[PDB]
């Protein structure tokens, strides 16, 4: 159970895993009517599959994560269809006062007419007003599913994500990359760390031969 | 195939952009099993009914639709959970968003005893979206990148997307969303999807309602 | 270790599993009696997505005509033995005379078994001849019959596995794949008793699992 | 309907299509709250999407094919899960005397101890014996689903294939390549021709920037 904190209140937590590097090896070797051999040959096979684009053996390694993220990050995340999701419902749950407030450092490198600290304050102010309106509508008898429509996109949500290593590697190619929004790159970095810990050979081979993004080769 | 269009909520819509196939596409795909093709209207319509009541669903995957939908983000989040489909949506990271939000009418609260008049709930919702949208424009004008500025925008912000889906996945969508358990707002969009489906595939739609449809609102 | 022999030379073997009945509870909720009650509630009302968080990996040995029907289940992962790169073994499914008893045949079922065995022997011999003569494996194997045994790894979640059971653990499916589906059901019941029991009770569409223990 | 003969008795036939190059342009432009512009800018956008790996807009172009192929080719083909299939059933149909007999030219480049013409004869001989046994079991009352198990892997089958341009391009990367079996390369070349005819800009851009195989850059 590895847990990595992301942003001001979010996290990525490993809930469960099926298999390891040898799961991909065993699945690849069935093609030749073979099974496992030895650490050197098996690790060499992992590198071979990654170098030649033999991706299907990696589908037999599966992960389950527990993620707490702002809704704008979850909307980008939930576009990855080759995976399983189960999320907190704003129709049935009374939502908590938990929102992503960017730190002033998030606006570094941008020439802004107002200080980054003031942008942080303006964002906090609007979430405070929206959350107060939400509670007022709830207390006045407005059904939850309608009252929440005033809540901003930085509202924190929670979800379970079940994904295989092949789809997870596609997620890393697209999200652990400077073109993805900074907030989701941070989440992808945490996914990469858990992946590296559970599948060191696959992760190392992935970075070496198949990884298409840019930030995982620069950030340890 | 031409541009069917149904207005939903205050500013949304469901528009038919394109379609591939019709009832006979499912007939031709089912008949290949027996080394046959089309026969006649009576036998082919009887085959559609047979397929539907027996759960032979794969022939219906050969009928495909493309829709153009304008919907509030809370509706799009529920909709985008349907993984067996294709999506392409408006980006808040790259587009300067328009002043278009879903403001529920007072009638949306009918059947709920509220401490404040429904008209005042409508006003409170309009007020908070006005404040959030104004803050969003302020941050944009001050040089804050769009992908950060938009995080203060509420869940009733209108978004636009293209949805490509086959009749099998569309029928699953209708079972789940054209039903009283789904949120009222997405039921309205599902009624529009069913209306288009009925027009393009009358035999499939009629057989679906008659033997496989699991929801409750289409039969009323 | 769970391994069940199927047909004359096939099998279904459990290689790995992720999660159990509580994985579907942990996924839905975002106590034994309350959690079983929740599983039954999810199955009864068609809340299927929490069951996608339970995953299985099987190792299956089956005739190619069975594998062709099996591989139609797209929502799963496969990795199979290659006839292009492997020299195939003399392993074919020969139906026993009991497979045909129930059909009025003009020749005894034992003779049908013999005719099938004879033609697979001739095909396999031709295959070895072409291999020995330098014909590439991928071409030489095209003479081998549909009852040739193949081996594969199958990674599937409980939701797609339940769809597989609805369709294959049913009298409309071919008898041969029903036998594999019964073995899949046995392992699934052992690892997820509450989910399997709730599935049989409220969502199972087939007929043979309610009759066969 | 565009029909291309493959092998001795096989074919690839275009049954239906939804959309064209402009479908992808339209789906990509929603990101910027835009639609179509002009031929030069819209074709430039297709090239841009292919060059930077923006693949999802191409999912909105869908094709339906009617293919006749040997079962060993169909087994490799049916591994492409992101698609729809409906095939001839050996359980319910009395199968025809239609088998793939390789020509002597198929064995060119391989040093064989027996002439290629003799390999062709040996293959024909064993299919003749197997087909005769199949008919005798059928005539004796053996159910079709059992009688067919003696039929060899070169037996011709027929199927409908519904696939979008993104999954079709994945199919071309893997099957229109020298690593794939020669027989399925012949089918992939026919798929490529129909794709080029219906989506010239997408096909041209695909070959230019995203195509991973080798034979489509050599063969017109
Ligand atoms: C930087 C950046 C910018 C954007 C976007 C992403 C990124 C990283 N996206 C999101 C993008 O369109 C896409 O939805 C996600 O990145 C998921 O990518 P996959 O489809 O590869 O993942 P997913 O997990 O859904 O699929 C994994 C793989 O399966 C295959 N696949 C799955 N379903 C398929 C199907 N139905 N047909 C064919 N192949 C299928 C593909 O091979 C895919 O790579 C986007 N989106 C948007 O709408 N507007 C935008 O402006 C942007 N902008
Ligand atoms: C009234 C109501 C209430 C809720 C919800 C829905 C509705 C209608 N949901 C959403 C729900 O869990 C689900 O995501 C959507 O209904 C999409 O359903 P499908 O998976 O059937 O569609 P989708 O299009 O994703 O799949 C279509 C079909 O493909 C199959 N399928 C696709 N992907 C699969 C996979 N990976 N494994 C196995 N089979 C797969 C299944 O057969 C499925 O029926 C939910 N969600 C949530 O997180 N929290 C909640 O509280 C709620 N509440
Ligand atoms: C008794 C019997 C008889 C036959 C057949 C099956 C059985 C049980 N079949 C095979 C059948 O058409 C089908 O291919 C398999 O049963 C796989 O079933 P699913 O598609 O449900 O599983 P699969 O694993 O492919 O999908 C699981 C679920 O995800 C969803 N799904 C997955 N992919 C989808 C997609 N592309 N579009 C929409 N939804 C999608 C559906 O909800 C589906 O139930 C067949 N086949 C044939 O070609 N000819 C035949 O004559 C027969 N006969
Ligand atoms: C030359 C050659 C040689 C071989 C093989 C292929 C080729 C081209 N294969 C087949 C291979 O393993 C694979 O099944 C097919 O190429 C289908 O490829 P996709 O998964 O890309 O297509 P498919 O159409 O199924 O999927 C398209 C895309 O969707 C995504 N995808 C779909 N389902 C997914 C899932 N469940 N998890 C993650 N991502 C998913 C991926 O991004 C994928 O590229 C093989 N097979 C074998 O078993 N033994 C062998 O020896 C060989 N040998
Ligand atoms: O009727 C519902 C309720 C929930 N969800 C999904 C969408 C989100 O991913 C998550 C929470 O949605 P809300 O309940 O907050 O709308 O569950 C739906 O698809 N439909
Ligand atoms: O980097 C991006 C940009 C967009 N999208 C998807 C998510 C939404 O479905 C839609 C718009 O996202 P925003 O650009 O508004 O974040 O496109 C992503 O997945 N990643
Ligand atoms: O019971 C059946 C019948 C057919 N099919 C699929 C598998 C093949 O793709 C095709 C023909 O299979 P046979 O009927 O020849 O076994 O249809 C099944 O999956 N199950
Ligand atoms: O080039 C290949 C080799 C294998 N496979 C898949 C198809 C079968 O499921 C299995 C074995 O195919 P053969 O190598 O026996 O043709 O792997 C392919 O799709 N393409």
């Amino acid at each position: 159970h590895m847990k990595i904190d992301i942003l001001d209140k979010g996290f990525v937590e490993l809930v469960d895993v099926m298999g390891n590097d040898l799961s991909a090896v065993r699945a690849a070797r069935v093609s030749f009517d073979m099974g496992l051999k030895d650490e050197e040959r098996d690790r060499h096979l992992i590198e071979y599959l990654m170098k030649h684009g033999h991706e299907t053996p990696f589908e037999h390694i599966v992960f389950t994560f527990h993620v707490k993220a702002p809704i704008f990050v979850a909307r980008q995340w939930f576009r990855h269809r080759i995976a399983s999701y189960n999320e907190l419902s704003g129709r049935y749950s009374k939502l908590s006062y938990e929102f992503y407030i960017p730190s002033p450092e998030r606006l570094e490198g941008y020439k802004t007419t107002i200080p980054p600290e003031r942008v942080t304050e303006k964002i906090s102010e609007i979430v405070d007003k929206a959350y107060r309106t939400y509670l007022e509508l709830i207390e006045s008898g407005v059904p939850r599913e309608v009252a929440r429509i005033v809540l901003p996109l930085n509202l924190y949500t929670r979800f379970f994500w079940t994904v295989n290593a092949r789809s997870l590697m596609n997620f890393l190619n697209l999200r652990a990359d400077s073109h993805a929004q900074w907030e989701i790159q941070q989440y992808a970095l945490a996914i990469a760390r858990i992946f590296k810990e559970k599948c060191p050979w696959t992760f190392e081979a992935f970075l070496k031969y198949a990884y298409k993004g840019d930030i995982l080769k620069e950030v340890q």
